[PDB]
């Protein structure tokens, strides 16, 4: 993971 | 990617 959104 | 680093 590490990264965000959201989608 | 969605690892790190830095190498
Ligand atoms: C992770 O490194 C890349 C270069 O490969 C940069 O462009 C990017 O800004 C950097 O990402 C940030 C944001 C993220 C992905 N949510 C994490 O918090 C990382 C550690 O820092
Ligand atoms: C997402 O990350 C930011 C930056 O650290 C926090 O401020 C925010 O609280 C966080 O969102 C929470 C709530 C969410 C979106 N429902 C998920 O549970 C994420 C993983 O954590
Ligand atoms: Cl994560
Ligand atoms: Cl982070
Ligand atoms: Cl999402
Ligand atoms: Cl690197």
């Amino acid at each position: 993971x590490x990264n965000x959104x959201y989608x």
